[PDB]
């Protein structure tokens, strides 16, 4: 848990889950269902995020949507080949400045960053970082909100 500068807690709420690792993308899945959460999306890697986001964004603009975010929150695994969660972040900032709105992304590691990735995690845009074991999933919602 830190913020960067029950089976109904998300009900209402459509989450992205990206992660390279199918069993923890399965396990960040499981958890997120038993906290009621409407509809979850899975991806596995940062240019299927981007991707999904920026499909997503388009679609809902061009309908006027009553709600013009794809996703209420991204859960976005940080090290992934090719294109990592910093940088699939920074990129999904960039798609959101034409539309005027900004989606909750979670940094999700195995470890506490270091300097260098502290650094990397406020200039990719993200909100907020949970360790895997997703243990303080709600007070950082919560934190958020
Ligand atoms: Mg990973």
């Amino acid at each position: 848990s830190g913020l960067v500068p029950d089976d109904e807690f998300l009900r209402g709420k459509r989450v992205l889950v990206v992660d390279d690792n199918f069993i923890s993308r399965k396990v960040a899945t499981g958890k997120l269902k038993k906290m009621g959460v409407s509809e979850v999306e899975q991806c596995d890697s940062g240019k299927e995020a981007l991707r999904l986001v920026t499909e997503g964004l388009t679609q809902r603009e061009e309908q006027g949507s009553v709600d013009k975010l794809p996703f209420d929150y991204i859960f976005m695994d940080c090290q992934m080949p090719e294109m990592d969660g910093y940088e699939a972040t920074r990129e999904i900032r960039k798609v959101e400045k034409s539309y005027g709105v900004r989606t909750p992304i979670i940094a999700v590691s195995g470890h506490d960053p270091g300097s260098e990735e502290a650094r990397e995690t406020i200039q990719a845009g993200m909100d907020a970082f949970l360790d895997k074991s997703l243990n303080q999933l709600a007070n950082v919602i919560r934190e958020i909100e």
